């Protein structure tokens, strides 16, 4: 159960990457990705090893065999390696499947989980891999429209899993985005421009994803402090539009989905409310029971679906844009926060002084 972010050796490790790699860390993620190409470089592996020891972490090293070899390290000699912090290579130029098989005893290794044949898996089978360190890691896709689909992703994963691997999956930042094109290094389409921590939380959910990593160099504070907030409380965290409503206040807070959830709403399991606003209810609308409804009276909802007009039901604000993806995530008796827009990353700092 992994959560994990990248980091970009192109560049010298600068401080806010530091203090990056070290609030992450803090918010529940323990593991590194990077990628070398090395046309020096061994020191800045020298200094990012040194603080994933220090911080708990493990580092996946995607590499060339040459650019490996051109870093003055060998696949055959792993103990300075490992002795810098490196916990993982995945080779893809250059090294045999023999080899990573051996290597499979020492360190995780690797694969790729879009290439990987039952062949090469047979092989590494054939040469006693250790199948507990070996990471079929997909790709990510710079490119908008190129990213994989959710069916042939899951047909994909279920075949890994079947085959006894590790399956680790990319989505995509909203702080600094990697170029040329910074539009997110996402695997699946399905979260381009969207929500990274509503990606990542339903990704790790699937029961064939064993791991999920944050693809673009860092996630916004807005974003860090909604995986911050559900790491501390189990707490899912949601903005909504300011609001003049007399409501507003009953409807700001935590509430707890019921444990037999409604397809069409989420319900708040918790004087008079009169007759205020009735208007429609398109998806994220926030809404409370007036008067009119009776016993109901009072229930507060989320709409999951776009719902009419009813005289009987207010509507009181409405789910920021950005975090619609979050409420699908929001099952049976899960809790969810909302607080007004703009307020996501103080509501996190309140949490911890
Ligand atoms: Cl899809
Ligand atoms: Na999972």
């Amino acid at each position: 159960a992994m959560y994990g972010i990248s980091v970009f050796l192109g560049e010298e490790i600068t401080n806010d990457t530091i203090i990056y790699i070290k609030k992450m860390k803090a918010l529940g993620f323990d593991g590194i990705f990077t990628s070398l190409h090395i046309p020096l470089y061994r020191q800045r592996l020298t200094d990012l090893g040194a603080i994933a020891k220090a911080e708990k972490m493990k580092i996946m090293v995607d590499i060339s065999g040459e650019a490996l070899k051109r870093a003055g390290f060998s696949f055959d000699e792993l103990e300075p390696l490992i002795e810098l912090g490196v916990t993982g290579l995945r080779m893809d130029y250059g090294i045999t499947i023999e080899q990573m098989a051996h290597a499979s005893h020492k360190i995780d290794i690797g694969l790729n989980a879009s290439t990987i044949t039952l062949e090469e898996v047979a092989e590494l089978k054939a040469h006693q891999a250790d199948f507990s360190r070996l990471e079929a890691w997909h790709n990510y896709y710079p490119r908008p429209e190129t990213g994989i689909g959710t069916t042939f992703f899951n047909e994909k994963n279920r075949w890994l899993k079947e085959l006894g691997l590790q399956v680790f999956t990319f989505v995509p930042g909203d702080g600094q985005t990697r170029g040329p094109i910074f539009a997110g290094l996402p695997t699946l389409e399905k979260h381009r421009g969207q929500n990274p921590f509503a990606a990542a939380v339903g990704l790790m959910a699937d029961p064939y994803v064993d791991a999920v990593y944050i693809g673009d160099p860092t996630i916004s504070e807005r974003t860090m402090a909604q995986f911050g907030y559900y790491h501390q409380t189990n707490q899912f965290l949601l903005e909504v539009a300011p609001s003049e409503s007399r409501y507003l206040k009953r409807i700001l807070g935590t509430h707890t989905n019921r444990l037999d959830a409604a397809r069409d709403v989420l319900r708040s399991e918790l004087a008079t409310i009169e007759s205020e606003q009735t208007e429609a209810r398109p998806v994220g609308t926030v809404t409370i029971d007036n008067e009119k409804y009776g016993r109901y009276m009072g229930e507060i909802q989320v709409t999951l679906v776009d719902l009419p007009k009813d005289e009987k039901v207010n509507t009181i604000t409405r789910i920021i844009d950005k975090d619609q993806t979050i409420l699908p995530l929001i099952k049976a008796g899960n809790q969810f926060t909302l607080v007004t827009e703009g307020t996501i990353e103080n509501e996190f700092r309140k949490l911890n002084n």
